[PDB]
């Protein structure tokens, strides 16, 4: 139940928030968190759908700031399930007594910067008004569920769910005719789970996403114990990579190798599982012909997965470069379509016309359903800020500054909004990275800066408008040497009608981005106006 005056206010208590809280306390600053949720966790509190699971190996997707935590915590599986990750987060929160720094059940609704006093005034739906010198937005990247765009949702007679705001008490689909709309990551995890309770499962595909097998496995406790001996060293290796994990960076071009070496090299990634295929050859993101060679191996893998070819070809991702939507790890998802209580409804060929109260009508036919699950993604990267009335200098709304796309210096800050910091968001590596790496560096960097403002008795930090401008053109130029901008993904805002179609992330790799952030801090925060 919030203070009235705080050195730094933080929004959200997922990985970013909790680290921010801890580190700002270690730095002898007053600090408080405001969080919509009932408890700590962010995505891992929200997304309790059955099947929810990490894409990055447990040993990678975790904090490194605390040596004790590395030592004590025991991961059990190659990819943590959501409850295990939530346990981890609750564990870390207990260990550093973080909850006394967090007001739960409370959404921030506006914030306005008082040029008179170099300070932010932050409002909430409960009615609290807090005044802070610095505002840290740790409100995540995928934290505002997107409904799909059509009519008669309100009308549906059965039960309705978004994966991203799933109920707390487990949901029973036993006996039910169930429909899932969305075959993203969330769709692909949640479906094989639902398929096991329900009498009939209908899967509403628009564009096929690319997925490879996770080959999850138990985590050998010998190996864990071993790794613990050199944990910090291992983490440090992950921090000096483009992607923030131990993925091997293929030195070769997917064009230079023969077909035989191609198939044989990719068959090895396929047996092993996980995302490392993305970096099998250096030019898979940089050259349509390179990418198409990998992409085709994948599609055949998918064809040979499903007994019936008609069904199989509808599962085959067509239209766009492999790796340019999030690459998805599947567990028994394609196998699922062999079960005869599962049906793939292709909405490319037969659009969804409306939801009726009895279910879902396409142009071809209607589908009667007792339950319907939306796995339809999130208003991404900007979604969550946009729900807060954030006003900068001159009373400029950020919602408007950014209306043609996010405009940031390093992603960390935007000009015209002193003392405002975005954690792991547009302008930065963000979700193109093991996010615990992207997130730890940002918190470190932001909180170093705040510590350093206080050390030097300064009170106003602002990004310089031309540097912001130079940063944006830079983010776009590098995006444009890759294949990313070419496709409609949440990365480009394309999953939301009317959202400006810009590739929003920094594609240079984490290591490079940190280097830049470091040279910047080294020079007294070049590109900021400090007063
Ligand atoms: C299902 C799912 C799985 C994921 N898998 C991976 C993965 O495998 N690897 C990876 O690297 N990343 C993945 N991520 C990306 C994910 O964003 C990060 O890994 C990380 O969990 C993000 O944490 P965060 O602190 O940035 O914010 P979030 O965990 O998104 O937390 C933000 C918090 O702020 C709260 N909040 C938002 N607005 C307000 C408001 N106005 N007032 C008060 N509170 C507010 C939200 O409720 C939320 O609690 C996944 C994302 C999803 C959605
Ligand atoms: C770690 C891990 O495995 C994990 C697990 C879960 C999430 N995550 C992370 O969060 C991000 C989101 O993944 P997600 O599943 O929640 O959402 P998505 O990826 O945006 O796909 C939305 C889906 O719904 C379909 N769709 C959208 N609108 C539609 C419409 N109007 N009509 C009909 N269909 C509509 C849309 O169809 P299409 O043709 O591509 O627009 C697509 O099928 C991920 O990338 C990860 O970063 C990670």
């Amino acid at each position: 139940q919030p203070p009235e005056e705080v050195d730094v206010l933080v929004v959200g208590a997922g990985f970013s928030g909790l680290y921010a809280l801890y580190r700002l306390r270690e730095l002898g600053r007053s600090v408080h968190v405001i969080e919509t949720a009932g408890d700590v966790g962010g995505v891992w509190y929200w997304n309790r759908y059955p099947g929810a699971r990490c894409d990055i190996e447990s040993i990678e997707y975790c904090y490194s700031f605390s040596e004790e935590v590395l030592q004590e915590w025991n991961w059990t599986e190659r990819y943590a399930s959501q409850p295990e990750i939530l346990r981890y987060i609750n564990f870390v929160a207990d260990k550093f007594d973080l909850r006394s720094g967090i007001t739960f059940h409370t959404t921030v609704t506006a914030a306005a910067f008082d040029e008179a006093t170099n300070t932010w005034t932050v409002d909430t739906n409960h009615g609290d008004r807090i005044r802070a010198r610095y505002l840290i937005m740790a409100s995540g990247q995928l934290s505002v569920p997107q409904l799909p765009n059509f009519p008669g949702l309100k009308d549906f007679a059965g039960n309705l769910y978004h994966t991203g705001n799933w109920p707390h008490e487990p949901v029973d689909f036993s006996g039910q005719r169930v429909g899932v709309i969305g075959t993203g990551s969330s769709g692909i995890q949640v479906s094989p789970q639902i398929a096991k309770q329900a009498a009939e499962l209908f899967v509403f595909q628009r564009t096929p996403h690319f997925a490879v097998p996770a080959r999850n496995a138990p985590l050998d406790p010998e190996f864990l114990a071993d790794l613990k001996k050199r944990y910090a060293e291992f983490r440090e290796e992950s921090r000096n990579t483009p992607g923030g994990t131990h993925r091997y960076q293929g030195p070769k071009s997917a064009l230079e190798v023969s077909d035989e070496e191609l198939v044989e090299t990719l068959e090895r990634y396929w047996q092993e599982g996980g995302p490392d295929i993305l970096a099998a050859y250096r030019d898979i993101l940089r050259d349509r012909d390179a990418n198409e060679r990998v992409a085709e191996f994948i599609r055949n893998k998918i064809r040979n997965t499903v007994r019936d070819p008609e069904v199989a070809e509808r599962l085959v991702p067509k239209g766009y470069p492999f790796g340019t939507k999030k690459l998805i790890l599947e567990i028994d998802y394609y196998e699922m379509f062999n079960r005869d209580n599962v049906h793939l409804v292709d909405t490319l060929s037969a659009p969804i016309e409306t939801i009726t109260p009895r279910g879902v009508r396409t142009s071809e036919r209607e589908y009667e359903l007792d339950s319907l699950v939306l796995a339809t993604g999130f208003d991404a990267l900007t979604g969550a800020l946009f729900k807060i009335d954030i006003r900068g200098v001159g009373n400029v709304a950020l919602k408007e500054k950014w209306a043609a796309g996010p405009r940031t210096y390093l992603g960390l800050s935007t000009a015209g909004f002193p003392n405002l910091f975005f954690i792991a968001g547009p302008g930065s590596p963000s979700a193109l990275s093991n996010m615990l790496v992207s997130i730890e560096q940002h918190v470190e960097w932001v909180t170093d800066h705040i510590a350093y403002m206080f050390k030097n008795g300064l009170t106003r930090s602002e990004a310089v408008l031309e540097k912001e401008d130079e940063w944006v053109e830079h983010v776009n130029e590098i995006a444009d040497e890759t294949l990313y901008p070419m496709t409609a993904s949440w990365y480009t805002g394309a999953n939301v009608p009317g959202k400006p179609r810009v590739f929003m992330l920094y594609v240079g790799g984490f290591h490079r981005y940190r280097q830049i952030c470091d040279e910047v801090a080294a020079k007294g925060y070049e590109g900021f106006v400090l007063t």
